[PDB]
């Protein structure tokens, strides 16, 4: 008999039920607990990719709210260079730096710590490996108050055991991103708004948030990954193309561009197979439209469903299952 | 665990069972209540949009047997004058008008009802909010005979607040509309049929109808919406782009178009994000032909379920849910 | 509740079992009885429309073993003369010819009898109307012997309602025609896979077959429409443009095409509103390599599922449930 | 009632589940048995197919730890002197050769075990006809120790057949083929995912490995059919194309291409009615980077899935379902 665990749900499968509201859009609390002892103003991380954050996003979004993670694909000094930058700015921003989850990081988290890091990404493709929960496991015993993120799990079993490594947070997502080919390549993923809440549910009682990483494509996204029960999201494409973002702009025939793709791509890659597409994105602007933007679709879904604060969108909030007509 | 309230159908997912019959499409009986006083000789309620009803088109409609609903999108002056004008044609014609939900409406409501306003449209994004609720009991206190249709909602609990603020007509539709962005925007919704039949059951022994308002695309969408409970439908692109709706007809390359947008959209609102769309529409001609056409739809299905009511419609027809394939 | 009486499946939502075989496609039977006195030797009907079927298709129809159906789009005289040429041919061959299930066709019945029709068809679009098991019911009583076919039902209730009523065999297809607008005009319509098996369901142990009419795009849709429980099949588009259909060949642009159209579109009818479409289909060419292709895919259908016969088909042949991905 | 034994499932339902690893995708073994006698380094068969494997194909496949199935398109001689070359070649490699399941066959295989095949490939458009089953048994009985591979069957009782009959190996596939149209010509099929699981599940502790022929686009599929019981797979469309596949490369447009067509195809046949399209690939180059590319996202999944095995693989790793939107 075919080994079925279940079946899984991805965004557009679902939709938000409306509900008995008391919530104004403009009254709508957005604050989140990304760790214990860290709360964002909005539930926007930024994706740790070397076309999407570097000191300059992450210090665009940290204003707007939220939280960028410097990728790991450039030298020690560069990354401790690019965290100093965003801690010594104006008001008080708070940064994050992604680390490979293999054997000869403990010098690139060292660096990372010394330069004020506020919370630590183990970056893996694959954060249910052994690997990669020892690791965290050391990170833990040598740094026991450093805020850590650990990921990607799409699980139950995945959550527990990152929770379980010492973990402050959880990242969720295998095969969702709008530039993965894992699906193709390996034949492996989760649909997000089932391992959202099988890994949320998994945590229940302990804490320890849920971030959910790929597939947003739509603010309508955000608020169905927020209710799914994730405390936030990870972006990649919706940041990606903003001034902010590292790279030039590109003119193909009159209309402006930015290179967009995935780290396990060729191009980010220079041994896997690529897991990754390289693509151009059309240039979005200012970062701050773009969250205003996102935001305030946000803001109508609390409206809409009644829940004033991210803790009533992520533990009241119903969906529908719809089908390919819907 | 996720929070799946149940499966949503739309039009879409489901098809009418012919039965037996000794109805002919000719001596089908079309006429329907809109609430326990007002008859309507057919089930068609026009639009409340700025790009579908004013008095011409509300003239028309009324003349062919349904409802026009004058839009909130101008002055207090311009919209009892639009009422006015409906109200002191010939036949003895019906009209309706949309206000806002929110405070400072009580002035144009004063208007409306010195002009004649046969039923009053409690026109808001989202029914099940609080602040409608309240402004609906007011304007029931203050007017106790006038005919209020309050919404829109698309649950069980949502008909029942309407119904019991004073409501004598409940309409139906969380982002169904051809020019909805709400789904894509905030991440809620709920498929038509599905949102219909729950409105419906919720209000069963209490002779406050149902409108169905949205998605309406064919005949056959009507016909379902019926079958679904509904009494009657209302009407946005179906009546776009008429002769009689508003605006001036545009020439593109050739063809002939009117505009049809979201109220919800950038153009129609000048704080929310947009959740409407604006586009051009193909000019349909005069509203008596397009009212033949659908009606005729609507009586073949008649014919073919052998329902000779629009009360035997809403209570005997039966559907099979059908495939992506279907 | 939404009153859903079931799920209903098209062609495209199953496929057929490969079983245990001592068939080999050559050696399969194709004869069937469309009747309890009339066996064809090949499970084809052709459509009674004014764009398929007159005597020269019905003689070559008849040659290769199936039954051709004169429609009534002409005059009495000229369908009584159709039916002539066909019976006073050469060997021996069968015809059917159509009539409307409405009043003043006795007289119609009566030079077809005369001119020596096999089969009177009583073509409705709707045969669970009481008028046309009325008009059944009075052809049985007047001509006790004559073979009748009555249709079209898609329900349980509907082929019993023909059965009871006089019926020699019952046509099934609500909806499911290549040139059919209902689904969308009237919101009406039965899956043909379930409207068929409902349909022979109600009918077992009265040896009266059914006909599934509509839909049939390849020769694996007729192999399904048999495997439900179909005796036979009736063709629209199948032999639409071969060189035996009514009609003149057009030349569009280097191509070759014939008309191909719904009995209820605008132009066949020239009052109901149509429910069928006008189109160009590609010339054919000759009928005689259709039905060998056609009937050569039923053969190694036959000898894929192990039934010999057209009778092991409809009663052994099991089916899967596939998804759109399928 | 419709007699639909259950639902089936394709490639593209499923994905499969990351679970707890300790496989690093370098360290994953893909050795696997073909049969109880033959092991291959690579679960990899190319297809018995006139525009995918000769001689110099299957020398460059053998090389890369797969097997080779010289088709059986040619004379008795020609393919005799084929597996010669691959048998008298250098590293000692394995070659199989395809038979048909008719009379006339006991020459071509007696010629081709004097050449040393190592297997013998029944080559079946349907593996559970008597006919077939025969001829196996009568192979069986005069060659006791041949390696002989049975196919195609797609369920449970097919499966056994072929074991019963004497196949050291079972091959599942009834219509997933790229170049199929079995599924529209005849109505018959069996989506793959579910044809492989019952097929293992009936030869469960027997000792014969399930070979998946056909639809294998993606090395994700290569995963799933893995997972779904199969001890190796068989692809066409993955392997045509490439330098070492017979028949010229033809230039069309500045872009490189060679033919592909099925064995039951016009072109391959020149009596049944054809089941297979003739088409054009574009050049693919060398076979060794092909399966370096495909391998690599087999190792990827292994590692994601935690099965340092095909047999771990096979039996440990779980699925999800997933709707047309995931
Ligand atoms: C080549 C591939 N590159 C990346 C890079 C960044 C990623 N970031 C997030 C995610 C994925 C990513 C893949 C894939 C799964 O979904 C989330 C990768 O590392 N493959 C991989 C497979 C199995 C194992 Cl044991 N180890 C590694
Ligand atoms: C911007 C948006 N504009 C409109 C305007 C007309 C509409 N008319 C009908 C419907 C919708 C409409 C949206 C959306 C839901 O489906 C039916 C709107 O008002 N958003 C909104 C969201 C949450 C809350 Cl608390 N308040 C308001
Ligand atoms: C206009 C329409 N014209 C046709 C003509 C031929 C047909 N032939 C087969 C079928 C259909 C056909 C429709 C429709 C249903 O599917 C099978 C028709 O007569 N409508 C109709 C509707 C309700 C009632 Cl009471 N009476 C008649
Ligand atoms: C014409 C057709 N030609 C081929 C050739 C190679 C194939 N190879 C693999 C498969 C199929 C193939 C069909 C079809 C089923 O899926 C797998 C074929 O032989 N039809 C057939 C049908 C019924 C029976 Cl009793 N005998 C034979
Ligand atoms: O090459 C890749 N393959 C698979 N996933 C990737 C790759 N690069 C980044 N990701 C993931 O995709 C996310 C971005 O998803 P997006 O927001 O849908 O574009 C990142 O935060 C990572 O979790
Ligand atoms: O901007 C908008 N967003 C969402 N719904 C809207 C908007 N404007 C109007 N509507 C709804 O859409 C209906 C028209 O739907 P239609 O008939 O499908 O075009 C109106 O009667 C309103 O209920
Ligand atoms: O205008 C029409 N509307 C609906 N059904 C029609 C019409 N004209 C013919 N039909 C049906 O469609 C069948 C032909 O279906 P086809 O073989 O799919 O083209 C006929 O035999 C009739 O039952
Ligand atoms: O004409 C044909 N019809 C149906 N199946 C075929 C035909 N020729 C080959 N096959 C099957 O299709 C497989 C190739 O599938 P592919 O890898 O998806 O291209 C072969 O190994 C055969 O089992």
């Amino acid at each position: 008999s075919l080994r079925i665990a279940k079946e899984a749900l991805t965004f557009d499968d679902v939709l938000l039920v409306p509900a008995h509201s008391t919530v104004l859009p403009n009254t709508a609390d957005l604050s989140t607990q990304l760790t214990k002892t860290i709360r964002l103003n909005i539930p926007m991380l930024s994706a740790a990719m070397d076309t999407v954050t570097e000191a300059r996003l992450a210090i665009a979004l940290a204003q707007e709210g939220g939280i960028g993670f410097i990728h790991k694909n450039m030298s020690i000094e560069r990354q401790a260079e690019e965290v100093r930058r965003v801690k010594k700015h104006s008001g008080g921003l708070r940064v994050g730096a992604a680390v490979g989850a293999g054997a000869g990081n403990e010098e690139r988290v060292d660096a990372l710590v010394a330069a004020g890091v506020d919370v630590l990404l183990i970056d893996s493709s694959h954060g249910h490996s052994e690997g990669v929960l020892q690791r965290i496991r050391e990170t833990r015993a040598k740094y026991p108050d450093l805020q850590i993120i650990g990921g990607n799990v799409a699980t139950a079993a995945g959550a527990r055991a990152l929770a379980e490594a010492g973990c402050s947070a959880v990242k969720v997502g295998i095969g969702p991103g709008s530039i993965c080919t894992t699906r193709i390549v390996t034949g492996v993923g989760v649909p997000q708004i089932t391992a959202v809440a099988d890994a949320v549910e998994a945590l229940e009682g302990t804490g320890i948030p849920v971030i959910a990483d790929g597939g947003i494509r739509f603010s309508g996204d955000i608020a169905k990954a927020i209710a799914a029960g994730a405390s936030a999201v990870m972006v990649g494409s919706m940041l990606a193309g903003t001034e902010e973002s590292p790279g030039e702009i590109e003119l193909y025939q009159g209309r402006s561009y930015k290179s967009y793709r995935g780290m396990g791509s060729l191009g980010a890659m220079s041994k896997l197979v690529p897991e990754g597409i390289e693509g151009r994105v059309a240039y979005k602007g200012r970062l701050k439209e773009i969250i205003h933007q996102q935001m305030g679709g946000l803001r109508s879904c609390m409206g809409l469903t009644g829940c004033g604060t991210i803790d009533e969108l992520r533990t009241k909030a119903e969906f529908v299952r719809i089908s390919g007509a819907g």
